[PDB]
């Protein structure tokens, strides 16, 4: 039969989908959530064995275990275990394109478990087994004997085990084929790995039982009443004294409840469902489920007989919610939505694809204390547990079908193929079927990049039909077709056009109103968060702001998918692509993360959790005005603090609680600020403070920020003339100034400054030369390889003119002698192949101080491309333990990056200094800095800088952090200018042209001294 | 203006003027300019100048330098945009390249007289025997900024001796979009707090 190159055959045996059952026997278990025993985890060690393909599978396996078979844990991904590699490709599919065949090399792994049947399970009832999550397709024998099959890795698979099972011991032998027909519907941009992945679990329910039950909650126009409808469904023998209760919790506290026989209205002119029944409850001011306030009630449905009898009892969690499109706006509970999303993918750097309830958590609780209001699913149904938890602690949820055929030319080639419409069809269906009762759940997705087809419109129906409550989105085939409530691009910008054909990517506020639209946009995802990222992040927040029908989106995405590997010494380094002997791969296109896999942050992050920020501040005066973006909730757990600060110099502040009701202001005067005794500029912060812990933060913890300059007082103070004079040492190949302990050394070949002495210590390692270059970012350099290049790409375009290649061409370099200090003048050319790229003329002013006070002036060539940076360079012979400034801080930004940090006066560890990115590149930077101190030296001006043990030229040449090496000394990077990071796609040029450095002539000046 | 510091240097090949001056209002420091003049041997003046504003006080509406000049010539020449007045905000319509026009073509009379004449862009202006360079916007004629701020109708301005020369480091946007609230988009505002620019003066 070869069912799994079949897309007429998804399944074999297979029970109907449902949601999430427990079979409790007792109506207070059910009611309380606890664990329910005719529900059992198989979870834990199972026995597995690893063939080439199925038919090297021996008979005898499934007659009883295989000698050689090995001891692993279940659930797993076998590529975890060592078996075979995990694959990382993108787009194209891992095996050749042609449906609906696979290799005949189909990686196969028999998983066998002998377990223990209580005969009570036997005596009477039925006896299920329940495969969360098989990937890619599964054979399932019980004690020797053939149940089923099942395709769709990503939802559960069950099985009536009743008639197989024996009282005792028992024997389940599961194959499960790494490679299907379903693999064509999943092609997501991750991992390719293969196995039990999710739990197993056998459940035990009656004969006569609740088979399904949907959950609705209907209100009126001010939601001060509400009506929950509950239809239940059930198999077994119907009987008179069959009845459904369906009870409402709010705690402890039963809020309704009603009780019926079964016999559903008359449908047609066959008249009804006899096996059904639908229950409604009225609630008087309900208590409301959102983001902000995921108020929960407990919904009992219990089974009995008329005289009281528990046949069984299911049950779930209720929020209170209505999500409706209306006037092209997305509503929920009539107000508008602002979507502060993520896209996040089940994955662990260890574990691989096999979700733990610890992550889970701890990726909602990084979430919302990053500001974050909503998930999208990419790109299939989440593990069932992930929806319970954001039912709980409150995340606006996209469910999305597992459907993905990215790699297929053109996109729609199944998609479009009624013949495929049944496969696709169950992976729609099977997620309503079974997630449709989680609040948390609020808009429907048909999956990801398959192009548009009819399946898609036949699908988009479907879900419309059977769920009204909540808007179907899909993007395929241009974000707005006919198979979409939402017009939801990936990587549209906010005003840039993209007009590629057939499926053009306008901007954001442009497409809005392009004639005859009129539905909310909200981006499927945005931002690509790869490597030095989310330069540009604000411009999107600042329309979402703007435009009401820019009701933000997902950013892509949330964490790195690296993989742990480890070196001969036993030492972990993150992997990725084709680290694995994976070919063809995709490199790191696999890491596009806010965090790194072990859930640290990339700095990225904070620019998020800013810009996503709930309180909005305006100040006018002494008067603040905070305003708040909340729908639902009062600022009830939260204060203001502020501090004045004079160049860092903290002044005066105070806290002042916060009183805002949803969308209301609150005006803050802040009473007289003293006078500052000193030149320089007065800064205002103002952080939002929670001063009591929630389920997802703890005490203090800080929501918000802002920042702004008050007054400033120009210094208007003379230095103060100097006791000593510099000395004027000329030479034949050197321009030496002496100054007391200090010497200062210009290689006159050079025009460079190619020392520094402080007493007898030499101060450079390397001298300090013009740099105009940066070790490229992943946005730098796009889809640029070797195999093929992309020319456009920031990267090739320095590459090809010459930037990396350019050396200094001496134009000139003189020393005059002034009354107090020594003059050095140089001016030299950056050439290529005869261009002359940029030109650098400076001055070097040494006084009886003792500071050298550094003045440049770059002219860039129009016709070549702008540069990286625009600063200086050199490796200081020095190692401290900190760094110290006065700047923005503390955290890496750039200039596309940069609304996050904060100006004042930061201090940490050297280290802290730079940025792992997994793969390497300039990093680290910090912008507006005045003043830099590191070691005996003190730099001041208005720069940008980054500072750390790796030179350039090491980032640059080194694919992996692991293999970065401390080099001597210190490695010093000052820019007077620095080009945006971008960011609005990795994989074209997305550096906007306010943050490109087109001026032609640049200008800076530094003053370097010691302290 | 409140000198600072002034003071000359001899150099290999030149004298070096080094300047630093404060403006004040009562109490107030509004802007500090910072220059220094480097003559050569071979006549050459280079000003180099650096200003810095207030970040608290309104942003300026030019940094530049001006000066009457004892001479009227009949035409100005300039290498920039043109040939019409030109601002920040509303020089698309420009050219860049070699203008040259009659003195009176420099001046735009407006009917109710400001500012006016302006042309950005220049890397290169000569009038008389003078003629500078660098990277700039100016303006020249027979009117200081002065009366044409105190002079509400065109007919009542009159030629001043000499010509007065505007050469601006940067200038601020006109605006438009209205006339009676601030207009000038924040990108034609001179919010950088500090500035640089620097000019050759010279003969010919
Ligand atoms: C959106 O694009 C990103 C690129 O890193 C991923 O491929 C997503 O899965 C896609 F839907
Ligand atoms: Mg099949
Ligand atoms: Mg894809
Ligand atoms: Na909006
Ligand atoms: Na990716
Ligand atoms: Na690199
Ligand atoms: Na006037």
């Amino acid at each position: 039969r070869r069912d799994w190159e079949n897309p007429g055959v998804t399944q074999l045996n297979r029970l109907a989908a449902h949601p999430p059952f427990a079979s409790w026997r007792n109506s207070e278990e059910a009611r309380t959530d606890r664990p329910s025993q005719q529900l059992r985890s198989l979870n834990g060690e199972w026995r597995f064995a690893w063939f080439p393909a199925p038919e090297a599978v021996p008979e005898s396996w499934l007659e009883c275990d295989l000698p050689e078979a090995d001891t692993v844990v279940v659930p797993s991904n076998w590529q975890m275990h060592g078996y075979d590699a995990p694959i990382y490709t993108n787009v194209t599919y891992p095996i050749t394109v042609n449906p609906p065949f696979v290799p005949t090399e189909n990686p196969t792994g028999c998983y066998s478990l002998t377990f223990n049947v209580d005969e009570s399970w036997l005596q009477e009832g039925q006896t299920r087994i329940i495969f969360d999550g098989v990937n890619s397709a599964f054979h399932l024998w019980c004690n020797g004997r053939w149940v089923g099959y099942g395709q769709d890795s990503r939802l559960p698979s069950e099985f009536d085990l009743s008639a197989f099972l024996r009282a005792g011991e028992n024997r389940l032998a599961v194959m499960v084929l790494r490679w299907s027909d379903g693999s064509y519907l999943e092609d997501q941009d991750m991992w390719r790995m293969s196995g039990i992945f999710r739990d197993v679990s056998l459940l035990h329910k009656p004969t006569t039982q609740i088979s399904d039950f949907h959950v609705a909650t209907r209100f009126n126009d001010d939601f001060s009443r509400a009506v929950l409808e509950a239809e239940v469904q059930m198999c077994g023998e119907l009987r008179d004294y069959l009845r459904v209760t369906v009870s409402l919790w709010q705690g402890e506290t039963q809020v309704a409840s009603g009780t019926a026989p079964f016999g559903g209205e008359i449908i047609d002119e066959r008249g009804g469902y006899a096996d059904r029944v639908t229950l409604r409850l009225n609630v008087e001011n309900p208590k409301l489920w959102s983001a902000e306030i995921p108020n929960l009630y407990r919904a009992v449905v219990e089974l009995h007989t008329a005289d009281g009898t528990l046949i069984e009892a299911e049950a779930c969690d209720v929020g209170f919610r209505e999500v409706r499109i209306e006037n092209g706006l997305l509503l929920l509970n009539g107000k508008p939505l602002l979507i502060r999303g993520v896209n996040r993918h089940e994955h662990h750097p260890l574990h691989g694809q096999v979700m733990d309830e610890q992550t889970m958590v701890q990726d909602i609780l990084l979430m919302k204390q990053n500001n974050f209001n909503a998930v999208r699913c990419s790109h299939y149904p989440n593990h069932p547990l992930w929806y319970t938890l954001c039912d709980r602690y409150g995340l606006y949820v996209v469910d999305e079908a597992n459907i993905e055929t990215h790699g297929m030319v053109p996109m729609n080639r199944l998609t479009d193929d009624p013949r495929w419409l049944p496969a696709m069809s169950e992976r729609v269906t099977r997620m309503v079927q079974r997630d449709r009762n989680h609040p948390s759940v609020i808009i429907w997705s048909l999956g990801n990049e398959s192009g548009h087809g009819a399946n898609h419109d036949a699908l988009y129906r479907w879900i419309k039909s059977v769920d009204p409550s909540r808007p179907v989105q899909y993007e395929g085939g241009g974000a707005d077709t006919t198979a979409t409530d939402i017009i939801c691009p990936m990587y549209a910008r906010v005003d840039e056009d993209q007009p590629f054909p057939a499926v053009p990517k306008w901007s954001i506020k442009k497409w809005l109103s392009l004639p005859g639209e009129t539905r909310p946009l909200i981006l499927c995802e945005y931002a690509h968060a790869m490597g030095n990222s989310l330069g540009g992040f604000a411009k999107y927040w600042q329309a979402f702001r703007q435009y009401p029908r820019l009701q933000g989106g997902f950013v892509w995405d949330w964490v790195d998918q690296s993989l742990i590997k480890y070196d001969e010494n036993g030492n972990p380094w993150s992997a990725y692509g084709g680290d694995f002997g994976d070919t063809p791969n995709d490199r790191q296109f696999c890491m596009n993360g806010l965090v790194f896999a072990d859930r640290t942050p990339h700095p990225a992050l904070t620019e998020a959790k800013h810009q996503q920020q709930f309180f909005q501040f305006r100040l006018s005066g002494q008067t603040i005005e905070v305003t708040s973006e909340y729908l639902f909730r009062h600022s009830d757990n939260e204060l203001l603090h502020w501090m004045v600060a004079l160049d860092g110099k903290p002044l005066a502040s105070g806290e002042v609680p916060l009183d805002v009701a949803p969308q209301g202001k609150q005006l803050i005067e802040l009473p007289e600020l003293p006078q500052p005794e000193s030149a320089g500029q007065l800064w205002l912060t103002v952080r939002v403070v929670q001063p009591n812990a929630t389920a997802w933060s703890e005490a203090g913890h800080i929501s918000a920020w802002q920042q702004w300059r008050l007054a400033e007082n120009l210094s208007v103070t003379l230095p103060a003339a100097s006791h000593a004079i510099p000395h004027l040492t000329t030479s034949e190949m050197d321009f030496c100034i002496e100054l007391g302990n200090k010497r200062w050394q210009f290689n006159r070949q050079s025009g460079f400054l190619s020392q520094m002495w402080i007493g007898d210590k030499k101060q450079l390692l390397t001298p300090l030369r013009d740099q105009f270059t940066r070790a490229p970012l992943d946005n730098d350099i796009g889809v640029s390889e070797a195999t093929r290049i992309d020319p456009n790409a920031w990267v090739e375009r320095w590459k090809a003119a010459g930037h990396y290649q350019a050396e200094a061409a001496l134009l000139q370099c003189t020393a005059d002698t002034l009354a107090d200090a020594v003059l050095i003048t140089t001016a030299h050319a950056w050439q290529h192949q005869g261009k002359t790229l940029f030109i650098s003329r400076k001055t070097y002013r040494i006084d009886g101080s003792g500071q050298m006070a550094i003045t440049v002036d770059v002219e860039v060539a129009s016709d070549t491309p702008h540069p990286a940076r625009i600063g200086l360079n050199c490796q200081l012979a020095q190692v401290a333990e900190r760094v110290n400034w006065l700047g923005l801080g503390p955290q890496e930004n750039y200039p596309d990056r940069l609304t996050a940090a904060c100006f004042d006066r930061w201090d940490l560890p050297l280290s802290d200094m730079y940025t792992p990115y997994v793969f390497p590149s300039e990093n680290g930077l910090r912008c507006g800095t005045r003043e830099l101190n590191y070691g005996p030296h003190q730099w001041r001006g208005d720069f940008q800088f980054n500072i750390s043990r790796y030179s350039q030229q090491q980032l640059m040449e080194t694919s992996h952090r692991h293999l970065l090496h401390a080099e001597e000394g210190t490695w010093l990077n000052i820019d007077g200018f620095h080009m945006g990071i971008g960011g609005d796609d990795s994989w074209s040029p997305s550096v906007s042209a306010e943050f490109q450095l087109s001026a032609g002539r640049y200008h800076y000046q530094l003053v370097w001294c010691q302290k």
